[PDB]
């Protein structure tokens, strides 16, 4: 029972342009994908004009009493609405209901998030497969960078993986907390994925997304190891400034580690673009038979 009239009117039209009628969406409330402090995610079924059922994920707020939270939640969906790329998560629409939270509707991702997938010892991606996942993230980021979109929380935990093992760059946003508390430290910042200059200024750019991408590559090559496990979250700046980087994973090819070190260049301006990363990683990927 939100009052649409209290919201920013630009925001509300934007939402109406991607609206899903409540009768077209069935939320399976008994089938919870995750719960957090601010939000939760359910399995859902979306019907289109022909009655074709689409399996989706349905994101909700836990409270609708704060106009800032509601506005922020809707704004997260609107930020997404024009992302149209095979390696970026898309928005199915937003469902405004007479009572309760508005609902953000996402295509269902069979294999959940990338970090949990590569940590699952019941799948066995090859080194080539893992580099391929990295290449897909780079392609999604090349697309987002071309739109001048800065991600700010690129990490394996925020990338999704569908039934075809296509990686979709995403951001759990208000539902980041469902899992993954410890990696965010006081606004809660993902400090072990952050560029040196962001640690110092809390400002983010495409070049700091590149630093994060370097850490994501390290996550891939270690099959989801936590970075800097021995370092207190509040001390990562001191640690890096001693002259340190993440070590080369055992099965990380030398040229890929060189790419990681480029992503962590002390000068943001000198880090490779995502266009360059796509080119470089495409070449490294191609040297593997399987
Ligand atoms: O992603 C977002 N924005 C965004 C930002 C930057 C960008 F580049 C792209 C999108 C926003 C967002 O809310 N994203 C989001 C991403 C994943 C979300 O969670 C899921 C979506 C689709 N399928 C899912 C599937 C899933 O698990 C599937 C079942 N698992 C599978 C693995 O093993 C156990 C069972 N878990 C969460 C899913 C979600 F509810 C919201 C803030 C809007």
């Amino acid at each position: 029972h939100i009052d649409l009239s209290a919201l920013n009117p630009e925001l509300v039209q934007a939402v109406q342009h991607v609206v899903i009628g409540p009768s077209s969406l069935i939320v399976h409330f008994n089938e919870v994908i995750g719960r957090g402090h601010f939000g939760c995610v359910y399995h859902g079924t979306l019907l289109d004009n022909d009655g074709k059922k689409i399996h989706c994920a349905v994101k909700s707020l836990n409270r609708i009493t704060d106009i800032g939270e509601v506005s922020q939640f809707l704004t997260e969906g609107i930020i997404m609405k024009d992302f149209s790329h095979p390696n970026v998560l898309s928005l199915l629409g937003i469902c405004l209901r007479s009572e309760g939270s508005p609902l953000v509707v996402l295509p269902y991702m069979k294999h959940g998030d990338l970090r949990n997938f590569i940590r699952n010892e019941t799948h066995n991606p090859t080194v080539k497969d893992l580099i391929g996942f990295g290449l897909q993230v780079a392609k999604g980021m090349k697309y987002l960078a071309s739109k001048k979109f800065v991600h700010r929380d690129l990490a394996a935990r925020n990338c999704m993986l569908d039934e075809k093992f296509t990686v979709k760059v995403a951001d759990f946003g208000l539902a980041r907390d469902m899992y993954d508390k410890e990696y965010y430290s006081v606004a809660k910042l993902p400090v072990k994925w952050m560029a040196l200059e962001s640690l110092q200024t809390q400002k983010f750019t495409t070049k700091s997304d590149v630093w994060s991408f370097g850490v994501l590559l390290w996550e891939l090559m270690t099959r989801g190891a936590p970075p800097y496990p021995d370092v207190n979250t509040f001390d990562i700046t001191v640690y890096l400034l001693q002259g340190r980087r993440l070590l080369q994973p055992e099965y990380c090819p030398d040229p890929l580690y060189e790419v990681m070190l480029k992503c962590w260049h002390p000068k943001a301006e000198m880090r490779p673009s995502f266009s360059e990363l796509v080119s470089r990683i495409s070449a490294i990927f191609s040297t593997f038979i399987g």
